[PDB]
């Protein structure tokens, strides 16, 4: 796992964006940027050459599931591994996210410990 991989953190609650960001900082990943909704994350991915996406699942403008779909329908972006953040792991929403092509999921609140298992798991 390369620690200079360009990571996009997507979440509508800015405090959550900065917590995810410091957890990634504690793990060797410092190349992080932010977006507050999928509508604002999309143009960032579209032009920014990112390597990894961490997105919230429920956002007001465009949802986590709809950004993953747009990423997956975009020829240029379809190779992007996506980790989803969710308030509780309901079986039904996860299966849906799995079917939509997400790489993994993590339930909040979470720690740097969990985050890394999730990252290792995704990258295999
Ligand atoms: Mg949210």
């Amino acid at each position: 796992a390369n620690k200079n991989m360009k990571i996009l953190i997507v979440d509508d609650f800015s405090t959550m964006r900065r917590i995810v960001k410091n957890l990634l900082r504690d793990l060797g990943f410092n190349n992080t940027q932010e977006a507050d909704d999928g509508l604002t994350a999309l143009p960032m991915l579209k032009k920014g050459d990112f390597d990894f996406v961490v997105t919230d699942w429920n956002m007001p403008g465009m949802q986590g599931i709809d950004l993953l779909k747009n990423i997956r329908a975009d020829e240029e972006l379809k190779h992007l591994p996506v980790l989803m953040i969710t308030a509780e792991a309901k079986r039904e929403a996860i299966i849906e996210a799995a079917q939509a092509g997400v790489n993994g999921y993590i339930v909040k609140p979470f720690t740097a410990a969990t985050l890394k298992e999730k990252l290792d798991k995704i990258f295999e």
